């Protein structure tokens, strides 16, 4: 079979803190002594719409922001800003901190989020970074902090926190150093994204996924040319695939017997004359949210 | 929307390894009891029809391995429940969940979380389909995972994964033991039967594009509900119980559509399909989505 997966979440559950600063409360990420969050807790109404951070940050002391873990109050004892994320140096070590590293991730790979309200985990699914930049992530009031990340043996790689929604209802947010992904601000104002991208190399690790699970109504006796391919992947907004792409693609050839270029005109005949009613997985949509490692990883 | 998993820690804290020899497969410990699926005590030549009851007499507490990672907890008792294993350790487990063991009907959802050899690998969300299958990712080794719902920070079990399905899709038991569906422990030759549309999900997903403002499908008639159940069956659909008419109640107050009128709603898009108009972007009506996950979805819900 072949679903969506996310990382276990409990390493991550047991980082997550509420921070509070007057009457903003929002999540963050407690690791050793230091509690990671959006800096836009230091922000009323009246601030959010045009927000100058330096200033609003030197107007606060360490009593200003409330930091709880389950019902234990923490005591901060030095902030600083780091980009768009807050660094409150806290009195106690989090002895629940994984092996972790901050890494900042590239369009089309993907990442688990742990949705989290008040500090307290909600839900957990699997996102990609948009080529736009974007997310298409289940956030609500109160999720901002929530974070995502990938699991590599014992230790997390921490890629996203959350900070805004959209108003066509996808997400943006920062890597754990404070940089936005995309051309994003944390300011309320209505931001739109990007023209967005599918992610070829993704579709094809699906499509490969489909033929592993006896889904193979789609396959056709053709081959094609990469830079032909990518003369039509183009014209219906797929991204450029690579020869790093077709390399990455690999083990999935090997395994289904189906060259990359064999499966790429699988897909531009797809592109070209639609599914016809019919579904792929269970979908009536192709789908670009599983990179090659997801697909290996799920299938072996 | 997306399928969204419950967070998984507090069942990570509760896996771990059980091994009669080389078969290793994965247990839940809770307080000083290992739960985990009785066909661990099966060799490869006698699983055709294993005499359980005889396969069991021959063991002893010292023939079983439980684990924690490379701990080794001793057992110290064995018995057999339904197809569950239960064994009884000598060290209660300090990461115990507040839990309940629960038996789930047709058409609700649980988080998996997929291990192998006691090692958490990802969750998943899945809904029990009607032929009583789930429609899992599970590679050999995955015996033993189990799926769960937590509310309020109680940890409800109620699937042990146990066999693949010719057609793919997996089969298990609640945590007493007893298999969902007509499915039985021995690598022989079962078939889930035709499997039909969750109703009740249906209807919840409706009431969720309702609350979205996505609501060209909503009509001026009514139905009974022995009407609508007639009909349903003729397209492949699950009759409604009423306990699906009540756990639909919350959203038939929040958008003011009274649950036979949604019905009724259904009923037309069946017997005249969508016309190329989509819902919730979709041109599928999806049958995943519990109206408590419609809820916890549209809702702050943490546990
Ligand atoms: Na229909």
């Amino acid at each position: 079979g072949f679903r969506k997966m996310a990382f276990p979440s409990g390493k991550v559950e047991g980082c997550m803190v509420q921070v509070t600063c007057g009457t903003t409360t929002l999540n963050g990420l407690w690791l050793d002594d230091v509690v990671y969050c959006p800096r836009h807790v230091i922000c009323t109404s009246e601030d959010m719409l045009n927000p100058n951070y330096e200033d609003l940050l030197i107007r606060k002391s360490n009593h200003n922001f409330l930091v709880q873990a389950g019902n234990v109050q923490l005591r901060v004892i030095g902030h600083s800003m780091q980009n768009c994320v807050l660094k409150l140096k806290v009195d106690t070590a989090n002895p629940k901190t994984p092996k972790y590293k901050f890494v900042r991730i590239q369009p089309g790979q993907t990442f688990s989020v742990l949705a989290c309200y008040n500090g307290s985990p909600s839900g957990v699914y699997q996102c990609a970074m948009r080529p736009n930049f974007t997310i298409k992530g289940s956030f609500l009031n109160g999720s901002c902090g929530s974070v995502g990340f990938n699991i590599d043996y014992d230790c997390v790689s921490f890629c996203y926190m959350h900070h805004m929604e959209l108003p066509t209802g996808v997400h943006a947010g920062t890597d754990l150093e404070g940089n936005f992904y995309g051309p994003f601000v944390d300011r309320q104002t209505a931001q739109a994204a990007g023209t967005d991208t599918t992610i070829t190399v993704n579709v094809l690790a699906w499509l490969y996924a489909a033929v592993i699970n006896g889904d193979r109504w789609f396959l056709n006796r053709f081959t094609t040319t990469l830079n032909d391919f990518n003369l039509v992947a183009m014209k219906y907004n797929y991204e450029p695939l690579t020869q790093d792409h077709v390399d990455i693609l690999g083990p999935l050839s090997a395994q289904t017997g189906i060259a990359v270029l064999d499966m790429c005109a699988s897909l531009k005949e797809l592109l070209q004359n639609g599914m016809n009613g019919r579904t792929i997985l269970g979908s009536a949509l192709l789908e670009d949210e599983f990179t090659p490692f997801d697909v290996v990883r799920q299938c072996s």
